[PDB]
């Protein structure tokens, strides 16, 4: 044939595939979500998430030095509560689990970037992401409490307040409460586009949320691409330092669309259900885990994300697979 | 709080979420890939692809009829050969397996659109997608061969010749070859953007391809978003009736970018490893299969895919999940 | 002050600046240009290019091995001839210097991607980039010549034929010439947008080009941004596997504009005068070389360059500044 | 050959290269940054910047007539202080060096356009661009003082207040302070995109800033193209009359990107390190200075800049190289 | 009033308006159209074009030298024939007027770029731009003719063949004709978008064209903006080195639209009637000629014109209004 | 030739040129600017504007019935004053000339659309467009008076208040004053992009402005295309019902650019100098007036304007040339 065009020319060797590799993933792209249970003495393995386990609070300090030492520069704290009420009030206690989780990390490793998952689904009796009613999760009652929380997390050392509630106006809510209290420099990692997703399967088992029902009156419809972009652009207008798409894996078209519609940094969360799907298929021997893990993360980065939340971060770090 | 904008108003109930749902998935969207093994007696199920079976050519007509009753409009044919040589010429025999899968399918169900997987990886002794040489798979030697195959497939009744050899110029070669042979009406479903992906883990086992090494000198690098697009657009310029992104699951960005760069129909292949990841996590209790299968497939649709090749298609069809 | 937006939040620490850094430079990005002088005995260092040396063909294999050990993937070959005639035919000899630099390089290190600088300025008696006539450098006489050269280079093992004669139609002529000679697999790295720039000051000395006057009737005007783009796009239409902007340093706008006008890989050449400016100011104590070299190269990358031809590549490599 | 397209057609002669020159640089594009030291009797040559020297205040008046007479229509005043405190308070003194520098210029040459570099790095004990703390340079404490300064500079005759601090909200800060005090017509030349650059080498030697450390908690990361555009678009929203990219030379992709994202005029600063790199390479004989200077300035203009700050402005003016 | 934005700040003085002026006009931008009448003795001034004169071929070399001394780089040649037949073959004679105007010009001033007006309206007995038939001006009969003319012009020394017959396919025909004749280096300045405009009022008198009726079956309708663009883009596809909009004055929209639809140079012709309107109103005291001429020409430049054909060029040049 | 493309096909006949005419001009596009002198008994012909004359106020009523009867549906009133003070205060008198001019028109022809040129250049001693100072025309002092005027014009029946002062914030100024006084429905025809143009020659003679100097500290630079768009987009933000480009003729690139940047209606003013240039060239016999007038107006409409101010409107109307 007479093809002047031969794409295959640059795939002839490993050296050549390397010179022309358009995307590259490194360790500075990963944020390690960490699970921390108060009032427990020994490590609890999560079943649905092969290799992940709850860090007993009394060990938080040791592990976050371990995390820090393998090179992970950021963490997203999730707490498993033992003091859950109707409003989820522990979460905005001067020394609630939320605050302690932050304080212990920044104390133990000063330069470590601490993001605090700011919500109520793990601290509420009902397990919904906020204040519940004769109508459902009340949006504005939840914003007042998201603000109350933000300030104690900020106050306890988190570099980022990550509103995880999917409440309208949560970012603006949190910006003002943080400012008013003298926390003008504390940033917001907005879970801006957070879907009511079936990929969160393993997560209520991992961080013990006590909700039996669903979050579809606040977390958005997986199928709504226009609305997902709109969700994120509203948080930009409310001052978010960073936007986010969760889940990430089945929403890379969403991450790309958004990367072209804002100059802001974009995070993508590779959720428990994605980790679970990788882990359980490698066990059955169906796929090569390291291969599928690097390709998975790389696809996220290719779609446009600046930071990726992944539960594989530490192990990729330590086995020194990502430098 | 004075939020004028409140995304949650349209999420209040199931009726409102349905009124406003942006993307809807149907069975008209699904193409079912089928594996037929010649010269065997009973169905041989695939290990890494739980619930998937290798059909014995002797039941293929019983089967095409069952798929047809299910509501399914299209199938993609993949053959497991017993007559594998160095060039894989069972593929281009007037009566090779390839030609027999189409004629059986087309003969049993004349309404069925049969898409013929056009390659050599399952028919060569060495497992590569074509002619091997002292330097690698020869592009142009394989092109002449793909042509011979396409014409035997057309003549056997296949409505779509789908080149999966990831060879440069394949659409052009197949297009000429088909016109020259009086099949100017036979369409081409190009696997235009075909990545050298690790999500094909369970396919060497499912398809029975002999290959030991890698397909990186022809199948393209996962990280190259710009190249991905170039690949498909070169195929549009070559006359492909339909373009395709494969794998699809971790390439939703690619799907969306390409939807915006062409007016042509786009197919998306939810590959074997994707099928396996959902099965095993489901088996291991970590996720709700129905909810993940539906969400994964609809995501592919939301990103711009016109047609989605899925192994869950019959099951979704018969259980009447998608109409 | 009530600033909702505060860019500084993500600049507070080294850890945050790294999390959020948009562009990262690596050694995979660098191509090392090498000068080999035939018929000489010891290395002859270049005066205007402090630390750069003319390699004696008799050590080229010792050297390609050293570069190779450094981590370097690619080199661009420039030859200093002793056999210079009016058409510069040492360039198109089956055994000319051009063909010997490739074969030595390719023979010593078969993994090395050797890019062959394809021109006549270092091989003609008069120093021009081709055939001279009663009116100037003849475009089409030089095209036939570039073709002969490309084929001897391919046959010597060069993986890339890089036409630097700034002649109209060169990619097409070289592409045909290479296909006709059974090198349909040999790629073309076109110096597509090649400016008649004063940053090449130290190159007549480094390369030993005989030219006394100017190269303005073929190399293009620095001020023409629209022409710059036209130049490269004409080369994409002619089949170049890769495009290039040269010089790169003072043409970062050109790099960005072109990144937005093509999906093809783009190279950027940090020319001799750029190398010299950084050396001498560094020597004269005015700047920190490491910090300026790294920032200059990353800037090239930030603007859209896929590959950057730099004389600092080995030094950056061995001192292990870039991995 | 059969090329209908021959770009070379318009490069046949100097007359032709001229008719078709797309960009043109003149003297009205240059702003001359001038150095003025109080309490000194004789001119101080800067070492790192060959040909530049501090103007003793007692001579300011003579030189600015000289500047004005060669045709330079604008100046950017930089002061070398002898009264540096912790807050850098001299800079907002009714008759600080800042005010005197302006007053003396507008008095001496009424129609001369005076821009006043508004910052504190030259007037502070520590040499940081503002009010320093137990946390670092305090952003809002610095804005109150940037405003205080602006008003005395305005009051003393500067046509432009050029905030050089890289403090968030500095432009809005300065707009209000200027308005409130009756300086509604005094314009702001915002250093909107000002990187923490290694090209500023020679500058702490030239304007005596007493900082030992770096400005990376406020001046932005050289590698962040999206953020650089964002920085500039915020100052547009805050009322800046003019935007700016500093440094300019290795950031022409940035100047271009920005020229396409706003209708505002854009300045580009060719910093001390760029001047130094040109000057020291010409001395070593590596490049032709006039050639590299005009091409350097021309590239800046080509990228999209309306005004260029260059230390070569006066000498190009006088040697009558730019009219 | 609290206007943050105040456009007037940069209009306060002549110095500021000059600093910020977006478009600057020069003599390098001007092409001077010249009318040479063969077989006559003294200059014959044109009535409707006050100050414009028909040059007697016997002084053309005295004149080309005067224009040349003025600073003028280019001229467009228009001939007033005494040998007018039905096909206008004095135009394609080895020694016709057309060929003599170029050779005289090129012989007297070899630096001069001579653009040859390529048509038949001044050479045919009936005044039409080509061959007349029982149905109108024959497109293809005129194409063969334009070809013969272009080759005699090239051979006479003209650097630009400018087809003004408004015939379909003219660039292609002239391009082939010129290449075939070994003038692959002769450029083409196409009057690409040439309107059937009433601003040519004074040209039948100035050029001495015999036509009585209209040129609407070939010259295009003034109101068709979309067609205007199609016209020029078809000429870019045909290889024109330069495109043109004519008339220019009342087509500034066309100029801007086309600048945005091509990267090619664009010429703009300020036609005779435009020249006349400015003269007579000036004579009748209604306007200041210098100020209207300068503003009109700069407007053409602001709209995107690279080159402007103006009858005021020598006058502006000698009086030294534009340098 | 083999051109599949023949643009000439649709220009074969007058019927065909008509079916395919892209733009069309009718009478509903014209606004007739009318001149009205108070305290005079007989009509005053303007010299610089052949055919235009001042309407003595005592006849306004008769002529506006005449205007109305030929079909002109809108007028722009300009007054020649006999009571000119320093602030131009007559213009905001309950019964100033401004008010009377409006009142008399709406009284005499109710459905006639009356636009009131809102400025002070005809009512001031100095003739500048507002309040003059030790600094020049004071911007905000003028806005207070533009508002005062607006309300009496509104109050006296004008459908449009057309701020002609080129004062920053004039549209917002006028919106509020009109609202506050209960004139929420009175529209603003903003002279949004009004250049300091040399085409206004005949106008100070036509409406007796007593200014000797120029308006370049407020009317914008003819050469600033970016700024012209910016000027107009600010008036959109301030509530203008309609935008405008004046002059129109040499600024059609500006009208086009703007038509693509807003959804608002756009007016274009064919100024006195344009009329003058048409009129005086037709007298000399250089052009056909009706031809050049219709092509002139048509070009304006083609560039994108919705309404055109033309002094030829009445005569085109009456001679029934435009229906
Ligand atoms: C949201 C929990 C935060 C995101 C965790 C993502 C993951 O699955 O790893 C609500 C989750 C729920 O349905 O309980
Ligand atoms: C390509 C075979 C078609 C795609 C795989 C279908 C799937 O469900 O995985 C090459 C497969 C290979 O690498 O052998
Ligand atoms: C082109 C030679 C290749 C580019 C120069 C490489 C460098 O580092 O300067 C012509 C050079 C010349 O003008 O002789
Ligand atoms: C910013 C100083 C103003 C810009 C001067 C640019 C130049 O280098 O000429 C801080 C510079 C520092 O690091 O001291
Ligand atoms: C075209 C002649 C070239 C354009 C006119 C130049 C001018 O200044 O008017 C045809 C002219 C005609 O209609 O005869
Ligand atoms: C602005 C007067 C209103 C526009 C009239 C346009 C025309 O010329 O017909 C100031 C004009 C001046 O310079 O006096
Ligand atoms: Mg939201
Ligand atoms: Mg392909
Ligand atoms: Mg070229
Ligand atoms: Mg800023
Ligand atoms: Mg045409
Ligand atoms: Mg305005
Ligand atoms: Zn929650
Ligand atoms: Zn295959
Ligand atoms: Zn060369
Ligand atoms: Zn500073
Ligand atoms: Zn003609
Ligand atoms: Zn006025």
């Amino acid at each position: 044939t007479d093809l002047i065009q031969r794409p295959r020319r640059l795939r002839k060797s490993p050296a050549l595939r390397a010179m022309f590799e358009e995307t590259t993933l490194s360790l500075n792209d990963l944020v390690l979500p960490i699970f921390v249970e108060e009032e427990i003495d020994d490590y609890k393995a999560v079943e649905a998430m092969p290799g992940v386990m709850r860090i007993p609070e009394k060990h938080l300090a040791r592990e976050i030095e371990r995390i820090a030492n393998a090179g992970i520069r950021s963490v997203m704290t999730f707490g498993i509560s033992h003091h859950t009420d109707e409003t989820g009030s522990d979460a905005w206690r001067e020394d609630g689990l939320v605050a302690r989780m932050s304080r212990i990390c920044k104390q133990t490793v000063p330069e470590m970037i601490v993001m605090s998952d700011t919500c109520f689904c793990e601290y509420t009796s009902h397990g919904h992401c906020g204040v519940l009613c004769e109508h459902g999760v009340d949006n504005d009652a939840t914003l007042e409490n998201l603000g109350k929380q933000a300030v104690v997390a900020a106050a306890a050392g988190a570099d980022f307040i990550a509103p995880s509630a999917a409440m309208d106006g949560q970012v603006q809510a949190i910006r003002q409460a943080l400012d008013a209290a003298g926390f003008k420099d504390t940033a917001i990692m907005s879970y801006s586009t957070k879907f009511a997703s079936s990929f969160y399967g393993p997560f209520r088992e991992a961080a013990g949320s006590a909700l039996k029902g669903d979050r579809k009156s606040y977390q958005m419809n997986p199928m709504n691409r226009r609305e997902a972009i709109r969700e994120s652009l509203l948080d930009e207008a409310q001052g978010a330092d960073c936007l986010m798409v969760k889940p990430a894996g089945a929403y890379l078209d969403i991450v790309r669309e958004l990367r072209e519609r804002t100059e802001l940094p974009i995070g993508a969360y590779q959720v428990s259900g994605e980790y679970a799907m990788i882990k359980f298929a490698a066990l059955a021997g169906a796929i090569d885990e390291e291969k599928v893990v690097l390709e998975s993360l790389g696809s996220i980065k290719r779609a446009g994300a600046d930071l990726i939340f992944s539960y594989f971060a530490l192990d990729l770090a330590e086995k020194k697979i990502l430098r």
